[PDB]
């Protein structure tokens, strides 16, 4: 066992030295995650083995095949990240068309408009927390409107969602899930009581009524859960980590400002360097198998370090150098394989628009002190707060 809680807050703040320590000793290792989680299992820290692990049919995401149960599954229902083919294939079909880049570009003007408004409000203040004034409100606004639930309670949803994704206590975690399941049941019933609506959630409602076996009521609830929660807690961090990383590497920021053409690739290099999802979600071995010649037992949990893979020097030369010209085409920030992030085109767009607009409208943007508290859970990378001035 390697208890990662033993490295304390240093690891929370900067995990990469430890991932490097481990990657030198091999591609995979049995570990205990830090508190409060304290989860035991195989952690994959090399790129090639991480990548292959992400595409491996021997790793199930569905704990109920082993009689195991979790709060998400029982209270929200089955959603994409906790199902294997063929069920996965069904559910993903329902939504995949909605999230291609071509389709998602239809939202650009609204995204640009939300971005302009938030900037209009923030800029006169001369300084702000980037997170509250900008990075948080943009994603949430966009995903609610695409879902067709524009009028939701942001503040409450964010608090419920905050707990769910980075939990503090086990009772507060349970509390969050019950309340969010109830809130989502209610929002689904609201949509059912209105005239038919041309948005994603409306489309899902209709699909279930046309054929119960294509989509159960449980799965309908759980889809809305995952789209809303991924839809915000995570693009927020990409934007925030983007700004933070640019403003702490002012030569890259200068190079970008000199050629704004470099933006899309800059965003990719942030995905590599400080990817918001640090470790991938739940997998276990469906059968006995091996990762780079280490024996893994049937039922063993496998955690794939996406960000550790991003800093593997075997894949990414000078891995700790943030270089916007690298424009890395092969990072695992969005996963790999059949579960490859559904939202990747949308998240890219949002961050693209946010960063360009923020940069063009704040030419002397600068960090206004150290950033706020990092969430515990080495499942997420980001900061609760980012004070900036301009
Ligand atoms: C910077 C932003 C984001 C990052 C870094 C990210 C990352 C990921 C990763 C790594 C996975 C795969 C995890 C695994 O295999 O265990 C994934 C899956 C997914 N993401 Fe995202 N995500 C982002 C934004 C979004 C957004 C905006 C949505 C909005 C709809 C979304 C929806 C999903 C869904 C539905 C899946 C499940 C796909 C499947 O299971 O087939 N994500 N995401």
């Amino acid at each position: 066992v390697i208890d990662l809680g033993e490295y304390g807050a240093r690891f929370t703040e900067d995990p990469y030295p430890v991932y490097a320590e481990l990657r030198e000793r091999g591609p995979v290792h049995w570990v205990r995650t830090p508190p409060p989680e304290a989860f035991e299992g195989w952690l994959v820290v090399g790129h090639e083995e991480a990548r292959a692990a992400l595409a491996d049919p021997r790793l199930s995401k569905d704990g109920t095949k082993k009689g195991l149960t979790s709060l998400d599954v029982e209270l929200m229902g089955p959603y994409l990240l906790v199902v294997d083919p063929p069920e996965h294939t069904r559910l993903r079909s329902l939504v995949a068309r909605a999230f291609t880049m071509r389709r998602v570009e239809a939202l650009r003007p609204r995204i640009q408009e939300i971005t302009d408004g938030l900037l209009d409000e923030m800029l006169p203040r001369g300084r702000a927390d980037l997170v509250d004034s900008f990075a948080y409100p943009l994603p949430i606004t966009v995903i609610c409107e695409l879902l067709g639930v524009p009028d939701i309670d942001r503040v409450t949803f964010r608090a419920l969602s905050n707990e769910i994704v980075a939990p503090t206590g086990g009772d507060a975690e349970l509390a969050a899930y019950e309340r969010l399941a109830a809130y989502l049941d209610e929002l689904i019933d609201d949509k059912r009581s209105t005239a038919p609506a041309d948005d994603l959630l409306g489309d899902l409602i209709r699909t279930r009524a046309e054929d119960d076996d294509r989509l159960s009521g449980e799965e309908l609830r759980a889809m809305a859960f995952i789209l809303l929660v991924a839809g915000h807690e995570t693009t927020v961090n990409l934007i925030t980590n983007g700004v933070h990383t640019l403003l702490t590497h002012p030569d890259q920021l200068a190079a970008l400002r000199a050629d704004m053409t470099l933006l899309d690739g800059a965003v990719e290099e942030v995905l590599r360097f400080e990817g918001p999802v640090e470790t991938a979600t739940y997998r276990y071995a469906a059968e006995s198998m091996e990762i780079g010649g280490t024996a893994i037992a049937e039922g063993d949990p496998v955690m794939i370090g996406l960000d550790a893979a991003g800093r593997d020097p075997a894949r990414h030369p000078d891995p700790h150098v943030f270089d916007i010209h690298r424009a890395p085409q092969g990072h695992l920030a969005f996963g790999h394989g059949i579960h490859y992030c559904l939202g990747a085109p949308l998240a890219r767009l949002e961050a693209r628009v946010a960063l360009r607009s923020l940069l063009e409208r704040c030419p002397d943007l600068a960090l206004d002190g150290p950033p706020g508290a990092r969430p515990p859970g080495m499942l997420i990378r980001g900061v609760r707060r980012l004070p900036v001035r301009w």
